[PDB]
């Protein structure tokens, strides 16, 4: 029957665009969310109106804790319960905010949220995906600017660097099971809702190819390629989708 | 009406698969060749039987010399003459052989072939392509996923492939204002050299994590087709490995 | 006055050689340890015999937990209480063991130990070091891994922690450059091998190394640390020096 | 006896600072130069006054040509003829100027100068150095910290510095069995070009996180001195950035 995919943080923005394009391609989808319950249920409604019984939501907090392994097992189990299989995992959910080294959240909360969502949750989701196991693959949303990082984002950048490590280590370890593991690395795509217009335009003007941010759909297009049969020899690769931003010197 | 692509070294192996798959996607194609005239014409005959007047051949030596710039200008010119436009350049042609540092062809001939075909010809072709320019214009360079874990005694070849990464990044930056994207595809082990013995071929296949086999030429071509497509319109300066995980494997 | 350095995991092997060479260079040293108290104290006593009042020990578990930030603050504070200054931090301590993705510690313990020692503790130590600073040559050296992009099979959590440490090295280099604090790494390939590893297995690794078919001594790793903290490296920040005999260049 | 080193492009700037610091460490030096004869001889005179018979000059044009191999052979031979040994090779000489892809030297001259000096001459010197061996032998290549974030319109220069990364890695691998280590030093901004106005210099200076200033020549030479030293005896195939953080700064 139709393959099934889990997309984390799929209620809004890039994860929503990935869930939509997978669904358009033929997948049944689990729409994971944390706080955005109305947007999650609304997307599932839209996808199920298009093909009945092809979308479910699954709520979970991907902050690191001693129950995060159970939450990640539950996300994968939700896909098997709804659809009887789980072919694709997209690790899209992410906390993103500054953590300056020199001075409402305590530092161990910042560690738990930024390292948990960007790295530890992907690892545990990978573990659960592999253990429960056509064209199986995992796509991790990485960051094209990981080696040219934003000032005062050390914990975020540590998380994204750890996600590169996971993409490589899991590609190596899961290749014998036919599971491919790859990444998509945006530069500037949909800018943070909290950011003012002048700051957004500052970022847009840095991008060589068009002086504009990527659409969510342009990031989703690279995800679709990597899960497709046109990528069946590709594993351990991270595709930058940044309009050349990472090539630009200071 | 139909876009047009140039593929260098297109008579055989990976460049032939790239030309076939572009043609199948609806491109008109220039099949460039150096020594493989019969094979080049055989492919053009096959593509033209499918759709008339959609494939031409172009002979050129891509060794570095005083005449390489004129030759590269002629390859690009052939596409404009045949088809009225040139939307895609695939730099696929490549010399590959060892050049030991501690001791046939003189060393400066080895330089001209390994650095000329793998790096200088792509640079000159890129200059000609850009100078002659809605549209979806892009260049794809055939790179090598093992550029940082090179084969023993292949220094000039490795130098040429590293220079091609530099051209990919430099040209992506400089041509972005013209809407020209520049990207790479980096195979690991794909079609093994004809000269290689069967036992040595098997030793390499056994190293690959994903299925213990080499990439087909069509699996390499699939990544080229993605990068020239509308699904890659924000991608420039990216090199996609297509290596089955081989570059992740420690010694 | 003599400058002062904190070296984590300094009782044995590479951290011990780093602490010895820094002391030989004229630093006073805090020898941090977790379980190896006898070896830590034996080194501090040897160092104090060479020059009185130039070495102290500091015990702490660097596993991630709610108390890790306090522990890491106390390690930096110990250097200021002993010596009145803290010029150099070497993030050397590390947990290292396989964590297979597929079928007696729980996975959250594995996460706490591998990501805590290799990445979170270095970040918290870096925060505490910088906060206490806000003639001088201040720097941090992180012990990285030359094989981070060609990792050992079934070491995903170890490899994630060492990739996070590359990120820390780069992010902290950029953010601390205004304060004159340089942040660099040294990335061994194969150095001192596990103690009870059979010679026949040690030889399998040694034979992979192009330069000399042998592992690095601890002292060879320490030499790169000494260069990075020296006045000969005063424009170097954000750099990771491989000390791996060419091992990372070797294809499968 | 004292060891001996060749430094290419050593009459001025960074290559002079490297030759001076090697000479202060106890090396005998060959000061290679191309056009800077007055400056080369003046430096050798200063070093000879300090310790007699410890410095010679050697003239050569490192542009690629069919005689570049003989010129490279002769630079290494100059060191054996003056001092009876050659322990260290520093590949410092470099051409640097823009080569825009979209438009008085011909393009083939630009290729010969920018790829010859930055990549092929280091390769041929590496071959000559290795073949003349019968101690702590090493080669240091002057690379560029900004090779992955290149200056607009410098594609040939960037190609040559990428190829020099490939040579560094390939030669470290291949020469390790002979005990020759091969490493790189990668400046960001150091001594700015003499042609550059102060306003333009300050634009570059302000980009550098560590001190908002360029590296001194002596700071670059310090990293060379470390890599040839006994404190780097297990280091091969490493490129050390000396860039004050510049390569970490986003656009
Ligand atoms: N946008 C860009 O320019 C850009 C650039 C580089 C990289 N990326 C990467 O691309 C991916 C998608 O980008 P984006 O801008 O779409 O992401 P985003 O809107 O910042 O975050 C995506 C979703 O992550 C979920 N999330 C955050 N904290 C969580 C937690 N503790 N538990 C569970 N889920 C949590 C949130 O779900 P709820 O709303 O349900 O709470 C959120 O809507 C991310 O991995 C990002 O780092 C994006
Ligand atoms: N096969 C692999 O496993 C592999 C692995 C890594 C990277 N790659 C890269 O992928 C690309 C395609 O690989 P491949 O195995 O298909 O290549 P290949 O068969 O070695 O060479 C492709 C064509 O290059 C042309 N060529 C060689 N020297 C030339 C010259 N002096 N002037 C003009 N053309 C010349 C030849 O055309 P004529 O036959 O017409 O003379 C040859 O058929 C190459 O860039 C290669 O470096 C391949
Ligand atoms: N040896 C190599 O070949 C090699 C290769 C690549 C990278 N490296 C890196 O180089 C550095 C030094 O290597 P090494 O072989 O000397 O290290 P090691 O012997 O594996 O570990 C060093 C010390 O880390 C401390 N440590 C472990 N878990 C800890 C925890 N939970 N809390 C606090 N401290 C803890 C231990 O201190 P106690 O003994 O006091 O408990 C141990 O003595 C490490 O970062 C390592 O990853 C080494
Ligand atoms: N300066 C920086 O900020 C910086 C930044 C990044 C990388 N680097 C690298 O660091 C190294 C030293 O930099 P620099 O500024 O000192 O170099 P430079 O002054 O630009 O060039 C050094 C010497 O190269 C020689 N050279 C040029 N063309 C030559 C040819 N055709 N044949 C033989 N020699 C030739 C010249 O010797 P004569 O004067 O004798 O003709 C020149 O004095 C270079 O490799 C450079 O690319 C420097
Ligand atoms: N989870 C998310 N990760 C990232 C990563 C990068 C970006 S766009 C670049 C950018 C850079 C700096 C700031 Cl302060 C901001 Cl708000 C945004 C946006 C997001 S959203
Ligand atoms: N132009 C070409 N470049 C390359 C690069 C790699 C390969 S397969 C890997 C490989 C590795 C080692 C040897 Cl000795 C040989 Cl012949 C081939 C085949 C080709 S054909
Ligand atoms: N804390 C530590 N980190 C590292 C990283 C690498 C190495 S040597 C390589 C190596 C690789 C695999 C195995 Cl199983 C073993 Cl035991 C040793 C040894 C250590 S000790
Ligand atoms: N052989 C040489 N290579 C380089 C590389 C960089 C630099 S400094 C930065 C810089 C950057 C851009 C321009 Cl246009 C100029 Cl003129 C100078 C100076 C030199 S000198």
């Amino acid at each position: 029957e139709a393959p099934a995919a889990v997309v984390t943080g799929a209620a809004k923005r890039i994860g929503r665009a990935i869930a939509v394009k997978l669904h358009q391609t033929g997948y049944r989808v689990v729409i994971h969310y944390h706080n955005s319950a109305e947007a999650a249920v609304s997307l599932a409604d839209e996808l199920n109106k298009e093909r009945s019984n092809t979308a479910v939501v699954c709520q979970a907090d991907l902050t690191n804790s001693n129950v995060l392994p159970a939450s990640c097992e539950e996300i994968i189990n939700s896909c098997f319960r709804a659809f009887g299989r789980c072919d694709v995992l997209v690790n899209n959910a992410s906390a993103f905010y500054p953590t300056p080294l020199v001075q409402g959240k305590t530092v161990e909360t910042q560690v738990a949220e930024l390292i948990g969502t960007n790295a530890i949750a992907p690892f545990l989701l990978t573990m659960s995906f592999a253990q429960r196991q056509s064209n199986l693959s995992i796509v991790n949303l990485c960051d094209a600017m990981v080696d040219q990082p934003c000032m005062a984002f050390s914990l975020y950048n540590m998380g994204k660097h750890a996600l590169v490590g996971l993409t490589q280590s899991a590609a190596l370890e899961l290749a014998p099971y036919g599971i491919r593991v790859n990444g998509v690395a945006p530069g500037v795509s949909l800018l943070p809702v909290a950011m003012g217009e002048e700051e957004k335009d500052k970022w847009r003007r840095k991008v060589p190819l068009g002086r504009r941010e990527a659409s969510a759909e342009q990031i989703a297009d690279a995800v679709i390629f990597l899960v497709s049969g046109s990528a069946q020899y590709i594993t351990g690769s991270i595709i930058k989708v940044d309009g050349g931003l990472s090539l630009v010197h200071a």
